[PDB]
């Protein structure tokens, strides 16, 4: 009595759901296919970015729970569920460890000039060791923008294990949270820009953070400093980032998120040896996919058994 | 009087020697320049790889201490110094943090397939994200070969911060050292090979460890496992490593040390996308150079004051 609008990130969530419910799978949804199989179901799983409009909720009679595939909920008609007594739940933060490790990977890679030194050896220029010198992270200053799930885990590892001085900028967290991860929360963003040897951004994308890192920000940063962005592409005004690299306002950057996405085949950032990329894979591990599949599949069984799930979007229904 | 055959890695070691001794510096030393300036000095610092033969030792009348720039001592005639009552000291272990960070850099890089994913994006193959999936380190098993200065620091960070199960193989270490870094010391090496998802080498190069990682070792390793070598090139028999990669006995490797060194323009390892390189820079940071310069400069002053230095190579002179 459950419909899967799109496949889950891991098959374990499908096997678990088949233990307790009659499961139906729609693989590539169109405007008409969804409804003719949604009219009688009691639970629905929506894969981002597939959309679920008011026409779909109106036809699902026994529907009691809507679950997204991840944090994204913009494609779902929340209003149609709050009035009808339907609880809607998302699955956020289940790739926190993945991006935390991925962020660390890019900080170390920039410090050890990894991708550059790899090509030099691969092209027989092993003697580049006489001209290039890596950087030791122990003792350097890390600037964390956004002390959320990822920012805290990154801060915790860099301050204690890597023995870095971690500054944090996040006005929406209690003043005592930065001390729990041995970081120092600051109130002025300019202070974090001038003092950091590395700047890694993990904030939510808001109207405030949209293009928060423009040319005005890059000027304040040390010329030897580096930028890491695993959050969202729009957080950095990319032309100003191209300017900072070319005019050497910063020593380099590591980029997992782009604007626009996907980045064009001839992105000007590709030319620089001090900029490295990953194709938006920071939170894409097999383990993270299982967690999203489990959390989404399991919260379905919670509502069908009367238990309050942890990630309700409309609390006015409980 | 103290002679510097070559500059120290940092000027701080030279300033310290000038505080207490009459210091002379030869920047690009020749064999005959050494002879004409060593006759009256009482301490000498030799920058690798310059050689100090019996002819130079024989001409140094007031000589009481010889200090190398690092761990390397093969260019010094120890026998000719041991006979004349001259103490020889090296400078090992002064880049422990550097190699620890560099080792971590390569473990993360392999897990996130960094250089491969970097080239794909830079060449317009951004859609490689649909075919390749990174690895999450949390929960995987790290096999540390050699639980010394570097092996312990790598173990401590990987066990607690990165949340890995850390195994260690080292028959010459007390059983309780692995517990101080939240690792598990094992007595059978085969156990570490079969259980590890990552194997990182940090042993001393002895006749026991010489080519310790041959084809028999690679067969026991998981096909999904990776190899990291920042210790010495002879610890891995390079042909067997080339075979293991090509026959897919292991998932990849990271190499900072080679045998032979330097690697040629046509090293067979270069063809593979799952093998990454650094040109023997794991322990080469500005901080590491300062520490080595201090230790080398300090052991010179220690012998000139009658104090026993900690890194004597020929203890039979004391
Ligand atoms: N991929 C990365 O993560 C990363 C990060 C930082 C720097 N780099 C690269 O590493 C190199 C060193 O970093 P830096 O900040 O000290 O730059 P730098 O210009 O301040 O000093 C680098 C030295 O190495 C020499 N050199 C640099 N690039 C070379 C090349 N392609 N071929 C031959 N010789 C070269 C230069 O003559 C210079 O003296 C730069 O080319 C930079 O683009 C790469
Ligand atoms: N590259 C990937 O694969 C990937 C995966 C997951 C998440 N992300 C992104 O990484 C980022 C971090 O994720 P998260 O789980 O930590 O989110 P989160 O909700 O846990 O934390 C976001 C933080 O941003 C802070 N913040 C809000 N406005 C700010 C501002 N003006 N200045 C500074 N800080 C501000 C908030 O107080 C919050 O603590 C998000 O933007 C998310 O979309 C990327
Ligand atoms: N740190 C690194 O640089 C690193 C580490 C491991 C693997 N790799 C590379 O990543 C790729 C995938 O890793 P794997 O161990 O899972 O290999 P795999 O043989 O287990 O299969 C990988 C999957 O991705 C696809 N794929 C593999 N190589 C591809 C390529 N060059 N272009 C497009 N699609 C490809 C295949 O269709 C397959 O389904 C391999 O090419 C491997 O050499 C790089
Ligand atoms: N730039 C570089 O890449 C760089 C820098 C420094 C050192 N190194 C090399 O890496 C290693 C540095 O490690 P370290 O500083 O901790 O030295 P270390 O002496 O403190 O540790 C070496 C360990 O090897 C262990 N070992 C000896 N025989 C073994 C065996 N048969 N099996 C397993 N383990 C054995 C010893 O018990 C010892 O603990 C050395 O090989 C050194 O030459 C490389």
């Amino acid at each position: 009595k459950v419909l899967l609008i799109g496949k889950m990130y891991d098959e374990i969530g499908e096997k678990l759901l088949a233990e307790y419910t009659n499961v139906e799978i729609i693989k590539e949804p169109k405007q008409h296919q969804i409804h003719e199989a949604i009219q009688d179901v009691s639970g629905v799983f929506v894969r981002y970015p597939t959309k679920l409009d008011a026409q779909a909720i109106g036809l699902a009679k026994n529907l009691k729970v809507i679950s997204t595939s991840g944090f994204g909920t913009d494609a779902i008609d929340i209003a149609a569920a709050t009035k009808r007594g339907i609880v809607v739940v998302n699955n956020p933060g289940l790739s926190t460890t993945a991006v935390t490790e991925h962020t660390l990977s890019m900080i170390l890679a920039l410090a050890k000039k990894l991708t550059f030194l790899n090509q030099c050896v691969k092209a027989g220029n092993y003697l580049i060791r006489n001209q290039v010198q890596p950087i030791q992270l122990e003792g350097k200053t890390l600037g964390i923008v956004g002390l959320g799930r990822i920012g805290s885990a990154v801060a915790k590892i860099c301050s204690t294990a890597l023995q870095m001085r971690v500054l944090a900028y996040d006005p929406y967290v209690p003043s005592g949270k930065a001390d729990t991860v041995r970081a120092t929360l600051v109130q002025d963003l300019d202070y974090l820009l001038t003092e950091s040897d590395f700047v890694s951004l993990h904030p939510e994308l808001t109207d405030e953070t949209c293009e928060m890192f423009d040319l005005e920000a890059f000027k304040k940063m040390k010329p030897s400093a580096f930028l890491i962005n695993t959050s969202r592409g729009k957080v950095v005004r990319q032309p100003d980032l191209v300017t900072a690299i070319r005019e050497k306002l910063i020593a380099g950057a590591a980029i997992d998120v782009f604007e626009p996405e996907p980045p064009a085949i001839n992105n000007p950032l590709y030319e620089f040896d001090n900029v490295i990329f990953s194709p938006h894979l920071a939170g894409v591990t097999p383990e993270a996919g299982m967690a999203a599949a489990l959390s989404a599949a399991n919260q379905i069984l919670q509502v069908l058994q009367g238990e309050k799930p942890p990630y309700i979007i409309n609390p006015k229904v409980w």
